[PDB]
């Protein structure tokens, strides 16, 4: 039943606007986090502009939540694979995940933020995924979507 909405907006100006966003919680909570967008990171982008806010606004977001001390960070870059694919990397330092309970995490229900975000990435034809080496090691959320080039 999910259409995408396409418009024209830049995709440089939607990262910043979400750690804008982000940036003051992170400050309570003392938590450094870092934006870098990769050398030949599209600037000029078609595609659903408010579905793509709602994917990293929950995962930059998730990371800031669920880490108590540390620092974020957050890697916008190219997947080769017009368009293109978009790769974001959101690595905080939490507690780590379990590996027991990653497979259930889009599906853990308290919470819908990563669930409305795999329907959304599926919608851009990509792939989400979240990742954790253990214990004090935090997790990397990671995904790819295709976005087209103005
Ligand atoms: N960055 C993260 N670090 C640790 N756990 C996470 C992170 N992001 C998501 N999770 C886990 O995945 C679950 C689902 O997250 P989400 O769908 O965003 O819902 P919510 O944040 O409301 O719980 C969370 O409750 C949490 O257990
Ligand atoms: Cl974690």
């Amino acid at each position: 039943s999910l259409q995408l909405e396409l418009g024209t907006f830049n995709l440089h100006t939607l990262f910043r606007e979400v750690l804008n966003l982000i940036k003051p919680i992170a400050v309570v909570k003392k938590l450094p986090i870092t934006l870098n967008l990769a050398p030949d990171l599209p600037e000029f982008v078609v595609g659903d502009e408010k579905r793509l806010m709602q994917i990293i606004l929950n995962i930059v977001g998730n990371a800031v939540k669920f880490s108590k001390q540390g620092s974020i960070s957050v890697t916008a870059l190219v997947t080769k694979s017009s368009h293109f694919y978009l790769r974001v990397k959101v690595k905080d330092s939490g507690a780590g995940i379990n590996p027991q309970d990653i497979p259930k995490i889009f599906t853990k229900f308290s919470g819908l933020g990563l669930a409305i975000s795999k329907r959304f990435v599926n919608l851009m034809e990509g792939n989400i995924w979240i990742e954790s080496d253990g214990l004090g090691k935090g997790c990397t959320a990671i995904f790819d979507v295709k976005l087209g080039i103005s």
